[PDB]
C-alpha cells in the first residue's frame, strides 16, 4: 500500500463540486490516514460522513477565510501528530471551490487562503518532507484568482523547496456531478467540453482523486511547482474545425 | 500490482542517459509485460541485459531513423501482441536522447521518429486505448527539437484522442549518472542546477521512472496532452538573488 | 505625428516607479492630448508638472483604489471628451506599481483597480475604438497581483473586443532609477539583471515608453490580449552557464 | 520618419502568403532603404514589382534552402551595405511560408533557414546594432516546425545579444488573401476565427506589416525575445459558450 502510515490534512469536502471527497477516497483507498475539515459546524455533514468512510483520525473546524481558524485548526492537528518520534505531515490537501469586493472575496478565499495553510502546516510538513495540493477547476474573476493561486505554487515551491516540502497544483477538466448537472447552464459546458475535448470525454472525479494521489505519493517525488491538467486534454486543444 | 497483465514497448534502453532503464524497471515493479528495443546489433548488449533483468517478452531491433525499421518492429510486436482476444498494447515509451544537417538530424531522431512510433502503434494501442509517452531532457538545436517533440505531443494527444490513445510527456531535470558524471562539462550543470533547484537536488532516475509508470497507468485516465516537468522545480524558478 | 487628435488618460504619474511619466512623454511627443490623473491632493504636484511638461487637457483626482473616485473622475472626464461630434478615448494607460490584507491590498490596487478603469471607462474607449494598456514589472504577493492583473487582460481583451476595444499590457523589466538606484538591494537586482539579460543591460524607461505609445497607436489595431515583454530579454532567459 | 538611413534585408515577397510585401511596404513608407530577395529567377517577377515600388537598392538570389545560396546572397549584400564608415544592417526580415521527409522539409525550409540568415548576416547586424524577425503564421507537421522556429527565437536572442542584434517573431492570425481566399477550406478557417477572436476580425496584412516595422525600429529597442502575437485576439481565446 503506497502510503502506509502516511498522514494527510484535506480541507474542502463540504463542497460537492470540490472534488475532495474523491481525493479522500484515493487517499484512504491505498493507506493514509486522513484528518478532514469542515467550514462550519452548520456544513459538517457531509465531512462526518467521509469521516465515517474514511476511518478519519479527527474532523477539525477549519474556515480558511481566517488566520485564526487555521491556526486553531494547526493547534489541534499539532496535538494529534506533531508529537511522537515520527511527527509531522505527509500531505496537505487545499480543493476549496462583479464587484471589486466579489474580486476580493475570490482571492482570499481562493487564493490567498492556499498560502495561509502552507504557513500553518510547514512545521509539520517539514518534519516529514511533505508536500502541497491545490486544485483548480476549468470564467469570472475567478480566472484572477485561478491566475492567482498557480503563481502561489510557483513561489510557495521555491520558498519551501529547502526543506523538502513540494507544491503542486492539479487543474480538473469540466466534471459532470449531481446537482451541478441539474443546472441546465452548467450542463452545457459539459455537454460541449465532451466535444472539444482530445479524448472526447469529460475527466471523472476518480481520475482527479487519482491523479491527486500521485502528486501527493512517494511517486511524484521529484516533481515540485508543477500545474498538472487532469482534464483529458481540453486545456491543449486548438481550433474548432467544423463546429 | 497496478499494470498486471499490461503491455508496453520500451524503446531507448540503449542509451546509458535515456532513463528507459528506470522506466522499465518502475513498469516491470509493478507488473508490466515488457517488449524492449535496441537500434542496432551492435547496441544491444545492455538491452539483453533489461531483457534478462525484466523478463523481457521480446527483445526487437528497432532504429528509430526509419520507418521501415519501425514497421518490421511492430509486424514483430503484432505476431506476440496484435492476435489473441485481448489484442493490443498498453503503451509505447519513447525515450531517445552546428549546420542544417545537424537540425535536420536532431528532428528527425528526436521529434519526427515520435510520430513514426504513433503511427506504426496506434491499432494496436486504440485496441487497448493506451498511450504514448516521450521524454525531454534539460541547449543547442536541442532546443528547437525540444520545442518540436512537444508540439507533436499536443497535436498527437488531439489526433490520437478519439480512439482513446492517451499522449503525454516527461521533462526530466538533469540528472547524475555515471560516465554523464565523468564529463567535467556535464558534472558542472548538475553542480549548478542542485542549487537552483526549489528542491535543492536533481531528480532520480527513480524518480523519472515512476512520473513515467504513473504517466502509463491507469491513475492517469485522465490526462492526455501534458508535458510533466520532473526535475525538482527547476524549470519553474526564478532569479538568482545572490549568486 | 502619429497621434494628432488622440486622447488619452493617463493613471500614475504620482508614482516615480511607474514610468508613467514616460508614457505620457512618448504619447505627447507624437502629438496625442493627455488627462493625467493624481491619486490625492497630496501627491498633486508631480502630475502638475507633467500636466505642465505635457500641456495636460486636464488634471484629475482619481484613487484607483475606490470605485466612487473613479466613477467621479470619469464624470469629469466626460465633460471634456464625453461631448462632441468626436467624443470618446483612444486610450486608458493603467501604470500603477505578508498577511492576508497585505495580499488583499495588492489585488485591489493593482490588479482589480484595472478592471474598475476598463468598466468606467469602456462607453468612451468603445466611441472611438480605442485601448487599454496596463504595466506590470519585474517577488512576493506582488507576484500573485501581477498573475492576476494578466489574466484580467485577457478576459477583458475578450470581453470588450466586440465593441473594437484592445486590452494589452506591457512587463518591463527592471529599470535603473534615480532613488529606486539608492536602496543598495534594489541596485543589486540591476546588477544581475544587467548580466543576466541577453542584451546585457537594464531598460530605460524611454523603451518602455516607446513601447507603450506603440501599442496605443493605430500601428497595434491587429494586436490585443497581449503581454509584451519590454526587458531586454530577461523573461526569455535560460541558465546560468558559469554564474 | 521613424527609419531614415536604415537598411533592411527582407526575404519572402516571392510568397503571396508571406506578408513580406506589407512589411517592406511599411519599412519604405518609412523611408528605410530595402534590399529583396526572390528564391529563384522563376519567382522573381513578384520581387521586381516590389523592387519597383519600394525602391530596392538591391534585388539579390537567395534561396533559404541553400547556406551556400545564402552565404553568395550576404556576399552580395556585404558589396552594397558591409563597406563605408556607416557599415551594416537594420533588421533581416524572415517571413517565408505527412511524412518524416515532409517534416524534415518544413523544419529545415521554415526553421533551420532562420538560423542560417542570422549566421549569415550577423557581423552585419551587429555593426549596426540591428535586428532579426522572423513571421509564424495560424495545423499540420507545420506545427512542430512553428515551436521550432520560436524556440530558434529565445536561443538566437541569447546568443546574439551580446553584440547588441535583438531577435524577435510575429505570430500573424488568419489573413483573407486574394486566391487564399479562393480555396473554399481556407475561406472557412477564415469564416471561424472571425467569429472566435475578441475583435471580431481577422487581421490585416497593414496591422501585420505596421507590427513588424515596429519591432524592426527604434521604438522595439528594449525588446528582444519576443513573441507578438499579431491575430485581433485569437490565440489567447478561450471556450466557444454558444457555438
Ligand atoms: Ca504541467
Ligand atoms: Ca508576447
Amino acid at each position: 500500500m503506497l502510503l502506509k502510515g502516511q498522514r494527510f490534512v484535506v480541507t474542502g469536502i463540504a463542497s460537492k463540486l470540490s472534488i475532495a471527497w474523491a481525493i479522500a477516497e484515493s487517499l484512504h483507498r491505498e493507506g493514509a490516514q486522513l484528518i478532514l475539515t469542515y467550514p462550519n459546524d452548520k456544513i459538517k455533514k457531509r465531512v462526518d460522513m467521509a469521516a465515517e468512510a474514511f476511518d478519519a483520525v479527527a474532523v477539525i473546524e477549519c474556515d480558511v477565510g481566517s488566520d485564526e481558524s487555521i491556526q486553531v485548526c494547526f493547534d489541534e492537528i499539532a496535538k494529534h501528530w506533531g508529537v511522537g518520534d515520527d511527527k509531522g505531515i505527509d500531505g496537505i490537501v487545499h480543493a476549496i471551490g462583479t464587484t471589486r469586493e466579489g474580486s476580493q472575496i475570490a482571492h482570499d478565499i481562493s487564493s490567498y487562503s492556499f498560502v495561509a495553510l502552507a504557513k500553518a502546516g510547514r512545521e509539520l510538513l517539514a518534519a516529514r518532507q511533505g508536500s502541497l495540493l491545490t486544485l483548480t477547476y476549468e470564467y469570472n474573476v475567478m480566472g484572477m484568482a485561478k491566475a492567482s493561486l498557480e503563481a502561489s505554487v510557483r513561489y510557495l515551491a521555491s520558498s519551501l523547496g529547502g526543506e523538502g516540502i513540494r507544491v503542486n497544483a492539479i487543474s480538473a477538466g469540466p466534471i459532470r456531478t449531481l446537482a451541478a448537472s441539474g443546472i441546465k447552464s452548467f450542463r452545457r459546458m459539459l455537454d460541449v467540453s465532451e466535444k472539444i475535448a482530445p479524448l472526447q470525454r469529460n475527466v471523472s472525479q476518480e481520475e482527479v482523486g487519482n491523479a491527486a494521489l500521485f502528486l501527493l505519493s512517494p511517486w511524484a517525488s521529484g516533481i515540485t511547482g508543477e500545474i498538472l491538467f487532469v482534464d483529458a486534454g481540453f486545456n491543449t486543444v486548438a481550433i474548432s474545425e467544423k463546429i
